[PDB]
């Protein structure tokens, strides 16, 4: 099955998942100087307070830090979006060097790994309901670069050894993510896809123009969790980033100047 081998990579999942080929496919390179500023653009409201954290699993590609999405407890709204969209889980994608590891680009800049927030649009009613929708997810991305330490990602760097390999789970209430916010909001926004297979294109994608810092301590401890199951033979997760896609027909918004 689809990881990010170099027999079952990016360049492989659409044998599997055609829509690989698709017309709003994720990520994509941010051309800064091509976005055009939407004046008419709100700004995003994230409202975490009541954020109810679950548990953390690791399911093979990544780890998901998820949350209790049967109410409106945290929730996003405003910037691109008509209603409200719930927040279900976070995730990271990430590189075995500083310099690569993020699925967006910037002026075909990567950075070191990448936060998604992933929200559902609450008039689909569950999550696998909006996957199928057009405008059934929203994703909030954020830059991570290696500098100084993010106080508010340590507890999950300390979690991480109890969900070494594939399958693992752990309890993780009480995580708060407004800790893993820049300080601005200002984004850039375009309509497109999942980036892990099945790569549907269900989402509005609204990528923060701040990056947060992350010390090399804790991006090493990602970089020790692994993509095997326990007992099967050992493969660091590292480089679960898909490569930039064509942009094709669609114009990336931003919000700021
Ligand atoms: N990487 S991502 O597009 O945020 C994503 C992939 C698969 C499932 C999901 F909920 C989110
Ligand atoms: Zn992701």
């Amino acid at each position: 099955h689809w990881g990010y081998g170099k027999h079952n990579g990016p360049e492989h999942w659409h044998k599997d998942f055609p829509i690989a080929k698709g017309e709003r496919q994720s990520p994509v390179d941010i051309d800064t100087h091509t976005a055009k500023y939407d004046p008419s653009l709100k700004p995003l409201s994230v409202s975490y307070d009541q954020a109810t954290s679950l548990r953390i699993l690791n399911n093979g590609h990544a780890f998901n830090v998820e949350f209790d999405d049967s109410q409106d407890k945290a929730v996003l709204k405003g910037g691109p979006l008509d209603g409200t969209y719930r927040l279900i889980q976070f995730h990271f994608h990430w590189g075995s060097l500083d310099g690569q590891g993020s699925e967006h680009t910037v002026d075909k800049k990567k950075y070191a790994a990448e936060l998604h927030l992933v929200h559902w649009n609450t008039k689909y009613g569950d999550f696998g309901k909006a996957v199928q929708q057009p405008d059934g997810l929203a994703v909030l991305g954020i830059f991570l670069k290696v500098g100084s330490a993010k106080p508010g990602l340590q507890k999950v760097v300390d979690v991480l050894d109890s969900i070494k390999t594939k399958g693992k789970s752990a309890d993780f209430t009480n995580f708060d993510p407004r800790g893993l916010l820049p300080e601005s909001l200002d984004y850039w926004t375009y309509p497109g896809s999942l980036t892990t297979p099945p790569l549907l294109e269900c989402v509005t994608w609204i990528v923060l123009k701040e990056p947060i810092s992350v010390s090399s301590e804790q991006v090493l401890k990602f970089r020790k969790l692994n993509f095997n199951g326990e007992g099967e033979p050992e493969e660091l997760m590292v480089d679960n980033w898909r490569p930039a896609q064509p942009l094709k027909n669609r114009q990336i918004k931003a919000s700021f100047k």
